[PDB]
């Protein structure tokens, strides 16, 4: 019926409604560190999030998205392997039922507790909807989360979750600064891939940061209290909303570092 992460509508079933699921440039993938090619021609990433304007947080039934005003060049990503300017539209996470799983990308088969995705679209395309139809339309920054010390800049997000517990709920979420979610280093791996949920379009340049951020056990615990279902429906906790690693096929992962 409609896709999700259960036994009956989970990732292994998505291909029946979205045949691109078995495509040549699907994400996530496992990052084999010894096979990744250092590419000295890759430039440092440029993250300008000082003018970021967050607007709202929404539970869409598969994750929670923090949305930003993308009507002007306020929070952009450029540099790295990118040509042009990519504007931040939303961020969301993927997490597990246990601390040993939850990320989508893996590093030498290692899974992290969660994975943050900062989604950006290429301004040459004018809007998000046009950007997803192009091979270079989106740039997604992926950041792994491991459990350890709390991340102070994540607390504002954690505290509003009670208010968007079920599908379709939203809350005003202004003045949130996404700079509090970045690791210290911006070293990364990059490869051409896709969105990791339907419609699985192959329009993403992935930029996965090598350095994870730490979150406390209590912070990740609050993610696991959300619900996949709508209000008044039987409770299904929002956990394990990650797609497993897909075949690399004819692709090379490049590293910005050695
Ligand atoms: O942002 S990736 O989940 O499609
Ligand atoms: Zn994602």
């Amino acid at each position: 019926h409609h896709w999700g992460y259960g036994k009956h509508n989970g990732p292994e079933h998505w291909h029946k409604d979205f045949p691109i699921a078995k495509g040549e440039r699907q994400s996530p993938v496992d990052i084999d560190t010894h096979t990744a090619k250092y590419d000295p021609s890759l430039k440092p990433l440029s993250v300008s999030y000082d003018q970021a304007t967050s607007l709202r947080i929404l539970n869409n039934g598969h994750a929670f998205n923090v949305e930003f005003d993308d009507s002007q060049d306020k929070a952009v990503l450029k540099g790295g392997p990118l040509d042009g300017t990519y504007r931040l539209i939303q961020f969301h996470f993927h997490w597990g039922s246990l601390d040993g799983q939850g990320s989508e990308h893996t590093v030498d088969k290692k899974k992290y507790a969660a994975e943050l995705h900062l989604v950006h679209w290429n301004t040459k395309y004018g809007d998000f909807g046009k950007a997803v139809q192009q091979p270079d339309g989106l740039a997604v920054l992926g950041i792994f989360l491991k459990v350890g010390s709390a991340k102070p800049g994540l607390q504002k997000v954690v505290d509003v979750l009670d208010s968007i517990k079920t599908k379709g709920k939203s809350a005003d979420f202004t003045n949130f600064d996404p700079r509090g979610l970045l690791p210290e280093s911006l070293d990364y791996w990059t490869y051409p891939g896709s969105l990791t949920t339907p419609p699985l379009l192959e329009c993403v340049t992935w930029i996965v940061l090598k350095e994870p951020i730490s979150v406390s056990s209590e912070q990740v615990l609050k993610f696991r209290k959300l619900n996949f279902n709508g209000e008044g429906e039987p409770e299904e906790l929002m956990v394990d909303n990650w797609r497993p690693a897909q075949p690399l096929k004819n692709r090379q992962i490049k590293a910005s570092f050695k």
